[PDB]
């Protein structure tokens, strides 16, 4: 199936375009392609700064008659520095804005860290330490929730979240709604076993990120592990005469999780929505999770004694 259930009643689409790193002025056009391609799921944040031409993008397709809304899973994620109860509600109405929208299939708490609130999205005292905010995660939480009981969104989650911190949300007298969707990073690098298996046993559905291994992110290192050059991936996918990304976007899927690569290249775009044509088999799938290394693409060592660091857990 193209899309899998949440426990509000609303389906997602497992396949869903990335837009990190996706520069204002060719995200437009991305978008735009990718709506014409097939992709109903786009995954936001208002951290990307991008939103805005984002929202032009589905604004016009939707002007075109090629989608209505509906058919449309739009998911965006609170900031670190939003994480006071009284800054939820404008933060959401700042992306619903952006992304010209009235409502969001779904919104996370971006990472579990609150920091210092203000203008920086990354606040740092002189010695380059992020500064944190004080805020926990449970009153967060109830602030997310009440998006909900107010419309502005039909479905509310939460990203790079240890399994402990997920715990703490289940476990929260009085909870109105639990967490519909978990987002971590996931890939044959880092393939997650015990944080997925924890996930799915709680009927919370896994979203894995950076499944290319992010070879755009900002930090990266010459000699740091490449997914998409991976000779022994690149091997699995010629003996199914598709490319390495699909072989790496195919694989969580099989998993049954959702998955969100990035591109603003109109042909990789249309590349790596091709992958409802084939099936990695049952050597591939254990081969590929047997290149775990537990490496991981996404952190933060400024915020490493951050109280809420998710990263220090096993899982
Ligand atoms: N929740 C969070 O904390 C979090 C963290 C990280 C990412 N995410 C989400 O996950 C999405 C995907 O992760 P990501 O952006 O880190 O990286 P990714 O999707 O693993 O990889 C993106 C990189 O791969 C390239 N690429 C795409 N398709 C390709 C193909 N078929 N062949 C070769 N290269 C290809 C892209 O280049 P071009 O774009 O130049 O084509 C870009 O450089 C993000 O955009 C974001 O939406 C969420
Ligand atoms: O967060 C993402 O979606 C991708 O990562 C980005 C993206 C942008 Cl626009 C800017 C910076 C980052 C980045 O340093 N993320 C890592 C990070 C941040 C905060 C806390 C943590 N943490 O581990 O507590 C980690």
């Amino acid at each position: 199936a193209s899309r899998i259930l949440l426990n509000n009643g609303a389906k997602m689409p497992i396949l869903g375009l990335g837009t990190w790193k996706s520069p204002p002025g060719q995200v437009t056009e991305a978008v735009k392609v990718a709506i014409d391609v097939g992709y109903r799921h786009i995954d936001c944040a208002h951290v990307y700064q991008n939103e805005n031409e984002v929202g032009v993008a589905i604004q016009e397709k939707l002007r075109e008659q090629v989608v209505k809304r509906e058919e449309l899973f739009i998911v965006s994620k609170l900031w670190c520095t939003y994480h006071e109860k009284g800054l939820v509600k404008g933060a959401c109405q700042k992306t619903l804005s952006d992304l010209k929208l009235d409502y969001l299939d779904l919104y996370l708490i971006h990472w579990p860290t609150g920091f210092k609130p203000g203008k920086e999205f990354f606040p740092l005292d002189e010695s380059g330490n992020v500064v944190p905010s004080d805020t926990n995660i449970l009153d967060t939480w109830a602030a997310m929730e009440e998006l909900v009981d107010e419309g502005l969104v039909k479905a509310i989650g939460i990203s790079n979240f240890n399994h402990l911190q997920v715990e703490m949300i289940l476990n929260k007298p009085g909870l109105k709604y639990k967490p519909a969707v978990n987002q971590i990073e996931c890939h044959p690098y880092l393939t997650q076993e015990k944080l997925i298996q924890y996930c799915q046993s709680k009927g919370i559905v896994v979203t894995a990120y950076s499944p290319l291994g992010s070879p755009d992110r900002p930090w990266a290192k010459p000699e740091d592990p490449s997914l998409l050059e991976d000779p022994r991936i690149k091997a699995i996918a010629a003996k199914h005469n598709k490319t390495t990304a699909q072989v790496l976007i195919r694989f969580p899927m099989q998993r049954n999780l959702v998955v969100i690569p990035k591109s603003v290249t109109p042909e990789r775009i249309a590349e790596n929505f091709k992958v409802f044509d084939f099936e990695l088999s049952s050597q591939d799938m254990t081969t590929l999770l047997s290149y775990n290394r537990n490496w991981r693409v996404c952190a933060l060592l400024s915020d490493t004694s951050h109280k809420d660091y998710p990263f220090h857990e096993e899982f």
